[PDB]
Formats: C-alpha cells, sequence, structure tokens
RNA sequence: AUUAAGACAUUCGUGAGUGAUUUAUUUCCAUGAAGUGGCGU
C-alpha cells in the first residue's frame, strides 16, 4: 500500500530555472542567462532524491569517496539507479524506488 | 543531485581649468563777519 503527501514549495529569494542557454556553454553569447518560468520535473525528481537521502544520511562529500555495497543498494531501495533519463519513456514503470 | 556549481558592476579618475566686485558718480548746493553808536541845546 502507498502513502501519498501534498509539497507546498515557497520561494525564499529570488530563483532561476536554466534553458537551452546558459552562462558557461560554448556557444557565442554565454553572458545572457534567462530563467522558465516552471522547473522541469526531473528537477522535482532530484529535489526529492536529495531530501530523501538528507533524511537518510547518504550523501557524497568532497573527494569522490565510494560507496560500501550496503549504501549501495540502500540507495538503490531509496531512489533507484538513474536519473530522468528520458531514454526510457516506453517504461511501465517509475525507474526510481 | 535537479539544462547544475563557481563570480562584490568592479579598477583607474581632484568639480577642476580660465575670471580684480569692477564700471559711472565733484561732499556739493543756499548763505554779507555783519549791526548799532551813546553821553552835557
Amino acid at each position: 500500500m502507498n502513502r501519498h503527501y501534498l509539497i507546498t514549495l515557497t520561494p525564499m529569494d529570488w530563483f532561476f530555472f536554466g534553458g537551452e542557454r546558459t552562462l558557461d556553454d560554448g556557444k557565442s553569447a554565454d553572458y545572457i542567462s534567462h530563467s522558465n518560468k516552471f522547473p522541469q520535473q526531473s528537477a522535482l525528481l532530484g529535489m526529492i532524491r536529495y531530501q530523501l537521502l538528507k533524511q537518510h544520511n547518504l550523501l557524497s562529500q568532497f573527494p569522490y569517496t565510494e560507496n560500501k555495497p550496503t549504501e549501495k543498494e540502500i540507495m538503490k531501495t531509496l531512489i533507484g539507479e538513474q536519473s530522468f533519463r528520458m531514454t526510457e519513456r516506453k517504461a511501465k514503470s517509475l525507474g526510481l524506488g
């Protein structure tokens, strides 16, 4: 059985959502960045995954530390393998734990 | 872990240079140093 939550986001300051043109791309005019009005749903997914491991205290802190083969499947059962990969759009399941 | 992260609109810069408070203007106009004699027909 599943548990459902309503998550409300209140901005504490000015925000910005990146578009196709970002301040440090290799293209020509890489000094003007414009903000999309909404975040991508992948950003929402990354938000939830980050907070989920924050509550469970499982992060990468500094060097590129590797994780022992218990944090590995705890992150499997927590968030899964990948980010929102649009390649697997025809998959009849969320690829996230 | 999310088209992310990182970045003082900052460095240099005298409100400064040129410029008489000067020009024009009579301390002047009016005006008597003057008036009277007095005493014994």
